[PDB]
Formats: C-alpha cells, structure tokens, sequence
C-alpha cells in the first residue's frame, strides 16, 4: 500500500534551492522538488520531470541519495519518496502561483519551516551521505517515530 514520489534537492557547495509551497499538500513550508511519479515513466526520469515543472530548472546530472517511507496513522497509502540530489543545473529557478524559490546558506537552512523529520536526514545529505529513513506522522507536525540509517546503496 504504497506511492511513489520523488524530491530534488539542488546542492552546490555553498547553497540549496528550495522552494515555499503556497498550496495543497506541505503547504507554507519550504521543500525540494517532487511530486508522484506517472504511469511508464522511471522514478529518475519522474525526478527530472518534476523538477522542470516546479522550479522551472533543467538538470543535466542528478544522483539518488536517499528513500524516505512516510506514515501517515489513519492514511491507508505509504508515501515512498525517492530523494535526489543534483550536480549540476540549468536556468534560473521561477517563481509561479504554486512555489516561491529561494537560495539559502548551508548554514541558514530554514529548518523550523520544513517537515520536521527534515532535520533528522538533511545533515547527511549535505555530508554527501545515503540513506534509508522511515517516518511515522500523527497529522502534520509530530513525529511518532522514525528510524534513518546511513547506507552504501540505495
Ligand atoms: N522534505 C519533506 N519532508 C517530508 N515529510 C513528510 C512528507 C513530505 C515531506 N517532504
């Protein structure tokens, strides 16, 4: 009883893009982007996919970092999000009805902004790490449980 989604994070050495969501699901918290992966389509080209339409970036070379499961109690369907990470992009990020992009420093990552379980699994990922992470949710803001462990493979 699961989906599948991807989300994308555009790291460079100094920064990552995120963008505030202004409607439907996450709402008014700052996120990578993603979204559900289409019917024929691969989960790597459904990243690539989903990127261009949130943030209006092309990526060339994207690698994957990480597979988050969420639980929502109550919620019958899993959410088996599939994290990448880009190397390197094109364009520059667009602001639109649905997201408003911004740059932030490594160090100014808006955390008390995002998903909580965020700041469990974003400090490996910008340590170049992989990983393989489990949330339990009751609503929208309290973690019940989790586990995240660092892996070789994802
Ligand atoms: N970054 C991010 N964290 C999340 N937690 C739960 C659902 C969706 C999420 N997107």
């Amino acid at each position: 009883a699961s989906r599948l989604y991807t989300l994308v994070l555009v790291l460079q050495p100094q920064r990552v893009l995120l963008g505030m969501k202004k409607r439907g699901f996450g709402a008014g918290r700052w996120n990578g982007f993603g979204g559900k992966v289409q019917e024929g389509e691969t989960i790597e080209d459904g990243a690539r996919r989903e990127l261009q339409e949130e943030s209006g970036l092309t990526v060339d070379a994207l690698h994957k970092v990480g597979q988050i499961v969420f639980e929502f109690v109550g919620e019958p369907e899993l959410m088996d999000v599939h994290v990448f990470c880009t190397d390197s992009i094109q364009g520059t990020p667009v602001e639109s009805d649905e997201m408003r992009p911004c740059w932030f420093q490594l160090d100014q990552i808006p955390f008390k902004d995002m998903w909580p379980d965020d700041s469990y699994w974003f400090p490996l990922l910008l340590q170049k790490k992989k990983f393989h992470g489990y949330f339990k949710f009751q609503g929208q803001d309290t973690i019940l449980d989790y586990t995240l462990r660092e892996v070789d493979t994802v």
